[PDB]
């Protein structure tokens, strides 16, 4: 929403990519462009690991609702495809990816969060696929992302019932991996990233793909199936 | 077992369907007929959500053991097929379904319980697929129902070892979603149902099916495979 | 490593098979041969259940690193194939199998552990697929074994991040089923085994296979795919 919604900072073995559009980090075309460019920077720098953060208010409130509800079909399709493409890129990323969930993560915000190898949040941040609560069916690509992380029963309630998770319930459900106090969420994320950069990169990259093979295939299908959804 | 084993009561936005055959709510042909008819009533009333309860003694002790062990093959086949058909109907039901687990849930009782979008029990109610303990192999349709809800490791022990779950262990395993005191299990179920009726029905119905697609397909196969089991 | 690395002791309804090569119970050809022979003994004795233990130092430190890194391709292939064959044999074993995790279980040690119907450890024993930390990609057969037991999110971190689990985190993740004090790990294992011997054997054997059908098929493929890995 702001003109310059993503910052990139390299600190030794890691790259820190921060979303702040001055509002709720809506994942519209400009934000997606800025995130892809930031990842290109990390590629160029051949960093050991990535940390992705939100701002002080949210991790992200999801796709841009203005575009989603504008009545223009192809722009909405393209926004959704771009968001799930970014999810694909992060889930298959050859370096460890750590998410600093610095506030609430709703819908595409929660799906983006769910692409990190490690995810840190504070206890009062809501994580929810709210689609059903607002009259939308969850796209197949999103379901596959959630199915990769959420326990079988948590997955059931997260989808059909739009259940909100947080703190201990998010940890148990598999929506996050670590709970920390708000003031140290980013620091904990950076610490984990520095540790994971110590793993063998080749083995990490190859193994993560094997552990996500079916999901990645289904996500590709889901991306090519977005049009059909509309 | 009693002549009139199911009651149907509409309360504002929900329908409450209660099993009480005066004994252990055996899921024989009469009980299955009564449950299907009660669901037909909820369809006619276009209710916002369903609550299904057991009695003061059990949720259900499962299929009628008398019929199961009578030596008459086709009646046993038909009873099993009907039970898993009912499971299918509830898992695909277009409105939120909340189970009030008012006592122990054994075998088909536990599988029926596992068809609710939300399931509430008290801490001392046993939930168990006891088939292996009594010399029976678990039908594929039942396995698919359990695999939809139980964590990977809980699923292993629930099946091959006939493990009994309750209270905190049932919650962790995914055999239930909420623990409440016995005297408020039904009230909590009704409260949740009223909340879920507030979700968008079209989106709930479409999303729940997507979140259960593979299970539903496998359950259909399992229903058509019952004969082969005998 | 020692000349006589496995002991077999029949106690009433169970057989106790103990690994102790005088070091870290490396799963090389001699150890695999001794374990298979011990299982043959249990077959001959038609025991009610199996307990498999490590020594005072570890459950097992995994495959023999000397052979793995010797530069001789076929011996390394054969060692890996034999280890996953043993895993297959135990996962499909017609009697209940209980693992007494008497110390750390690393890599193939953790995969072997994950083949038990019930697994008991003490709280400070590390359970880890350390492959990525040491520059190796996890074999598909190993991934399938882990995917059978670890929750969706634990599976992600166990593989790509070589996460170490122990105590409460191992229990939650699905790397173990029971935590006990070190001095009673074996006793608890034997107690559980005696209980499981009371289950109907025919039903246990048939049900466990159904609950593991996809994993077993994929493990067979993974065994035939070991060569390709090298
Ligand atoms: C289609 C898909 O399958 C999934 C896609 O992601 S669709 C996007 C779905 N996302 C949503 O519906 C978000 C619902 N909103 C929220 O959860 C909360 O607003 C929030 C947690 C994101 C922020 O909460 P908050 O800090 O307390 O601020 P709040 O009082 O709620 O209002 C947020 C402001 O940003 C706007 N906003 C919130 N989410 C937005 C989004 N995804 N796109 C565009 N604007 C958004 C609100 O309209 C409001 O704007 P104004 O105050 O200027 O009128
Ligand atoms: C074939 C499949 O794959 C799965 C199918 O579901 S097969 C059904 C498998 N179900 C069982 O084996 C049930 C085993 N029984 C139980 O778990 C317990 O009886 C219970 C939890 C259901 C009730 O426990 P309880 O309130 O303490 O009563 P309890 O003292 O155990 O006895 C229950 C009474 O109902 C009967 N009963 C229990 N389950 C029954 C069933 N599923 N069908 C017909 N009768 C049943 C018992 O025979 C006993 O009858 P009587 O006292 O008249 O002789
Ligand atoms: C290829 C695959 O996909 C998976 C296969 O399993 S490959 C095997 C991977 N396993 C490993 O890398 C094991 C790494 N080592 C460990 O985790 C720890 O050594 C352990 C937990 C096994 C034991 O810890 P410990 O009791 O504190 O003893 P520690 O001080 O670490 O040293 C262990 C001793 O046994 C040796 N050892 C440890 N694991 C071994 C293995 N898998 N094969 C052969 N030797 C091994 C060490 O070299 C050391 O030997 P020396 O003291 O004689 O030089």
């Amino acid at each position: 929403s702001m003109s310059d919604p993503v910052s990139y900072t390299r600190k030794d073995s890691i790259a820190v990519i921060s979303m702040d559009d001055g509002k709720v980090n809506a994942l519209g075309p400009a934000m997606q462009q800025a995130l892809n460019a930031a990842i290109d920077n990390a590629d160029r720098d051949d960093v050991g690991a990535l940390v992705i953060t939100g701002n002080g208010r949210v991790f992200s409130g999801g796709f841009d609702l203005k575009i989603l509800t504008s009545g223009e079909v192809q722009p909405a399709i393209d926004m959704l495809r771009g968001g799930f493409e970014l999810a694909y890129r992060l889930l298959s990323y050859p370096k460890p990816v750590v998410m600093a969930c610095t506030g609430h993560a709703i819908a595409m915000g929660a799906f983006l969060l769910s692409c990190g190898d490690h995810r840190v949040a504070a206890h009062a941040y809501n994580i929810q696929a709210n689609e059903v609560a607002i009259g939308m069916t969850i796209p197949y690509a999103a379901l596959e992302i959630m199915k990769l992380r959420l326990t079988r029963s948590a997955y059931q309630q997260a989808t059909g019932l739009a259940k909100t998770f947080f703190g201990e319930t998010a940890l148990a459900a598999g929506f996050i991996d670590e709970i920390a106090l708000p003031e140290v969420v980013v620091s904990r994320a950076e610490e984990a990233a520095r540790e994971f950069a110590g793993l063998n990169q080749h083995a990490h990259a190859a193994t993560k793909l094997r552990s996500r093979a079916d999901a990645l295939t289904a996500i590709r299908a889901g991306i090519d199936g977005i049009a059909a959804e509309f």
